[PDB]
DNA sequence: AAAAATCAA
């Protein structure tokens, strides 16, 4: 059934660190020292474990890619929380504006607490510099609003033998505050239909993607 | 049976 597909697509797009991925917990993260399975995606859209996934591969590649635009700590407490809210996607939408503009095409998450994530995927994995760079050069074209923060995920080149650094992928719980990681559509409303969202995202090439780095680079 | 908690920039 679709629910099924959904689990060996989610499989194959949120495919990162070969062999040790990540949970929440109430105020951090874990390794998990073996690849992620079936069961683990399972106990991910149950509710029973929440998964963060190490973007970079052992020879420093990624297969996929995202925006993290958040509301900074400080701003979160206001009384005056909603432009907050408002700002913050205001910064998503201007990002994915240049990124239709070089014809990546991406999709919105709403992260379960204080902001989106913009998710990126390629069909092929691609150097975790070459993404990052593009993702930074088109955050430096954009306007930015107060108590907003973008971060860019691959946040290595490398792993120098390391980890590197994990995303919480969607459909999960956030443990923060219990309310699910969903995808949203272009205004930021969310699918009803996940699942069915879920196995019709569509992969970037490579192909196209070390081009446009080369492109944007200029050589 | 449930509490405890990693790894990075
Ligand atoms: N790997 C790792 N990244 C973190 C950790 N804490 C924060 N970050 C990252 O840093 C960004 C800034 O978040 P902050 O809210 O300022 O994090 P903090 O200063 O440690 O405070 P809290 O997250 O509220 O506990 C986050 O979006 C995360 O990407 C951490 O403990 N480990
Ligand atoms: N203590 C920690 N340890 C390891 N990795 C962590 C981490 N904290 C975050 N990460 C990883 C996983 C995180 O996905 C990412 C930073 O995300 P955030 O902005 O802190 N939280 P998110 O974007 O998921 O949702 P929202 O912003 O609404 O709270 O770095
Ligand atoms: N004076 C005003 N006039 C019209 N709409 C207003 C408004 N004040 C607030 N709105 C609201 C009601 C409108 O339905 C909503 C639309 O604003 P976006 O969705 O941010 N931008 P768009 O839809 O034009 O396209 P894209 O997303 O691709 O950029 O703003
Ligand atoms: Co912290
Ligand atoms: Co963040
Ligand atoms: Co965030
Ligand atoms: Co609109």
């Amino acid at each position: 059934g679709p629910s099924q597909n959904a689990i060996k697509r989610f499989m194959t797009l949120f495919s990162g660190r070969e062999d040790v991925f990540s949970i929440q917990y109430e105020g951090g993260y874990r390794p998990i020292r073996r690849p992620l399975n079936f069961q683990d995606i399972k106990n991910h859209f149950s509710g029973k474990k929440t998964l963060g996934i190490y973007l970079l591969k052992k020879n420093d590649t990624v297969k996929f890619a995202a925006y993290d635009i958040d509301i900074k700590k400080h701003y979160l407490n206001r009384e005056d929380k909603f432009v907050y809210e408002e700002n913050s996607k205001k910064v998503a939408k201007r990002l994915s504006r240049e990124l239709n503009l070089e014809n990546i095409t991406h999709y919105f998450e709403f992260t379960g607490n204080r902001g989106y994530h913009i998710w990126i995927f390629f069909d092929i994995p691609v150097s975790a510099y070459k993404i990052k760079y593009i993702m930074e050069k088109i955050l430096d074209r954009i306007e930015l609003e107060e108590g907003i923060d973008v971060e860019i995920f691959p946040k290595q080149t490398s792993l120098n033998g390391g980890l590197g650094n994990l995303i919480k992928v969607p459909l999960g719980v956030h443990k923060k505050t219990g309310k699910k990681c969903l995808f949203v559509d272009n205004d930021f409303n969310v699918i009803e239909n996940q699942i069915e969202f879920l196995n019709n995202i569509k992969e970037n090439k490579a192909t196209e993607i070390n081009k446009l780095f080369r492109e944007i680079f200029n050589e």
